[PDB]
């Protein structure tokens, strides 16, 4: 009995899991804001993108800075249309590397779809896995 956030949400991840633009966006508001850190604009993955057309920018970039990622969702805490998604995801780097780092996704609903989704890691250790 998933709440419709969250089913909203699983539904997304499904989409980035099998590579499914539908389905990434239809967890998303064509308003959405996706928000990534700072300190990842040294590979263009930093700060905010707008909209589906902002999603679609996004995904395109990643595959020149790394060659994989697989997110595992494991912790979901949700308070009013605020869910915060604990997991771990296998990052690869464009050398073959892998490593398995820590995610936080803090999602904002409304009517059962996403208004904001940030995604907040440690960025030195992801910096370390996409140099080696």
């Amino acid at each position: 009995p998933a709440s419709p956030n969250i089913e909203a949400i699983l539904a997304s991840y499904a989409g980035f899991r099998d590579r499914d633009i539908e389905g990434i966006l239809s967890g998303m508001h064509p308003d959405v804001e996706w928000v990534h850190p700072e300190g990842m604009g040294k590979y263009g993955l930093g700060g905010t993108k707008l909209g589906h057309a902002g999603i679609k920018e996004f995904l395109a970039h990643v595959p020149t800075v790394l060659g994989g990622m697989r997110l595992a969702p494991r912790e979901f805490i949700e308070q009013g249309d605020r869910v915060v998604v604990f997991g771990t995801r296998e990052v690869t780097s464009l050398r073959g590397t892998t490593a398995t780092l820590d995610f936080v996704h803090s999602w904002t609903m409304r009517d059962g779809k996403a208004t904001r989704m940030e995604d907040i890691f440690d960025t030195v250790a992801f910096h370390e896995l996409i140099e080696s």
